[PDB]
């Protein structure tokens, strides 16, 4: 049983760091912001062993058959902003609209992720994101790629969203 996951959001929010933290269980200081790649890992989620197939997006212009394939056949999306980055939060709607158009549906499994919670300089409050998440009817999860806080929860919640959708 496989789950095909796509991580989207503005550049610099932590899409790469979150993916690598899940896959390789370390925090990456620098990862080329223009590199888009997929990552696979066998995980156990609520006692069910599955394969996660995750595309870490970089939003480049060059055609990628893989990118298209993941957008078309992708089962769930992580929409990521950073809590210290107001612009990244404002951009969330763009990503949501993109996803809805790709999937031609309102009911796409999706989790709103507020990354960099380890930082004190918060400009996007919890209530704001909760309200947005509620508006979309999707779960919101606070994360830190840096400390691993909520990293499993974010990806695992999305899988649970996918399972719900499956019936
Ligand atoms: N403090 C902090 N820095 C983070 C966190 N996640 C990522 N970063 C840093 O934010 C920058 C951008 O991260 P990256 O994973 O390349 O973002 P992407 O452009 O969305 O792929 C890098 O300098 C990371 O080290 C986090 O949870 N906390
Ligand atoms: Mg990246």
């Amino acid at each position: 049983t496989e789950y095909k996951l796509v991580v989207v959001g503005a550049d610099g929010v932590g899409k790469s760091a979150l993916t690598i933290q899940l896959i390789q269980n370390h925090f990456v200081d620098e990862y080329d912001p223009t590199i888009e790649d997929s990552y696979r890992k066998q995980v156990v989620i609520d006692g069910e062993t599955c394969l996660l197939d995750i595309l870490d997006t970089a939003g480049q212009q060059e055609y990628s058959a893989m990118r298209d394939q993941y957008m078309r056949t992708g089962e769930g999306f992580l929409c990521v902003f950073a809590i210290n980055n107001t612009k990244s939060f404002e951009d969330i709607h763009h990503y949501r609209e993109q996803i809805k158009r790709v999937k031609d549906s309102e009911d796409v499994p999706m989790v709103l992720v507020g990354n960099k919670c380890d930082l004190p300089s918060r400009t996007v409050d919890t209530k704001q994101a909760q309200d947005l998440a509620r508006s979309y009817g999707i779960p919101f999860i606070e994360t830190s790629a840096k400390t691993r806080q909520g990293v499993d929860d974010a990806f695992y919640t999305l899988v649970r969203e996918i399972r719900k959708h499956k019936e």
